[PDB]
């Protein structure tokens, strides 16, 4: 997250940490979302490698002991049918982990709060992304989960041609796009918070941001709309 500030260690219990082993130790690679106690949604981009996975929740500095983490591996991936690498920009960003373990839940670990399907917001509403992502274009990850306050951009403006064209569908979400604040590698795959009628939601998966850089004027950060996969994030769910 490039302008962001350090969240507090219990205001976003549902944000993951999705990992992939290298050598002797974890890497952190992405966020997700917890969604079930043992379930994570994700971007399907997160998990276009062949690598081995675990996610940790209860996560607050990647590099040192928090006292409330909790480890678990990924048993099954399912990502979306229709995803496609070569074009990230058709949408489809979106897949599921079931883990090997159910979570505990308490102050740390918590489900993620999913909005209703067809929910789309008014533009400007008020959102924050969160994430151990990059806190500069070229940048490196943060060691301390980072927030950042991005007012959502509606799909007419989002989709003009100044801002990202045909590039954005309306099956994403847009938000930002200040030049200042934005999501950037390593936030891929995690929440986008937006408050509606007194309750944050989760409305948005990161999933892409500009080859330029993260943090570029009228390029805001880029979600897959939750609320357009709703029967799909059911349908995997009941059938696993
Ligand atoms: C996400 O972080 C976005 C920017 C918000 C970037 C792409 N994701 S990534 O850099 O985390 C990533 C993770 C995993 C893979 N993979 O497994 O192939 C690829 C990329 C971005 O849009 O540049
Ligand atoms: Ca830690």
């Amino acid at each position: 997250v490039v302008g962001g500030t350090e969240a507090q260690r219990n205001s976003w219990p549902s944000q993951i940490s999705l990992q992939y082993r290298s050598g002797s130790s974890w890497a952190h690679t992405c966020g997700g979302t917890l969604i079930r106690q043992n379930w994570v949604m994700t971007a399907a981009h997160c998990v276009d490698r062949e690598l081995t996975f675990r996610v940790v929740v209860g996560e607050h500095n990647l590099n040192q002991n928090n006292g409330t983490e909790q480890y678990v591996g990924v048993q099954k991936i399912v990502v979306h049918p229709y995803w496609n690498t070569d074009d990230v920009a058709a949408g489809y960003d979106i897949a599921l982990l079931r883990l090997a373990q159910s979570v505990t839940l308490n102050s740390y670990v918590q489900l993620g709060v999913l909005p209703r399907a067809g929910t789309i917001l008014a533009n400007n509403s008020p959102c924050y992304i969160t994430g151990w992502g990059l806190t500069r274009t070229n940048g490196q990850l943060a060691q301390t989960l980072q927030q950042a306050y991005l007012p959502t951009v509606d799909y007419a403006i989002c989709s003009s041609s100044s801002y990202w064209g045909s590039t954005v569908k309306n099956s994403m979400v847009c938000a930002g796009g200040d030049g200042v604040r934005s999501g950037c590698q390593g936030d891929s795959g995690g929440p986008l918070h937006c408050l509606v009628n007194g309750q944050y939601a989760v409305h948005g998966v990161t999933s892409f941001v500009s080859r330029l850089g993260c943090n570029v004027t009228r390029k805001p950060t880029v979600f897959t709309r939750v609320s357009a996969y709703i029967s799909w994030i059911n349908n995997v769910i009941a059938s696993n």
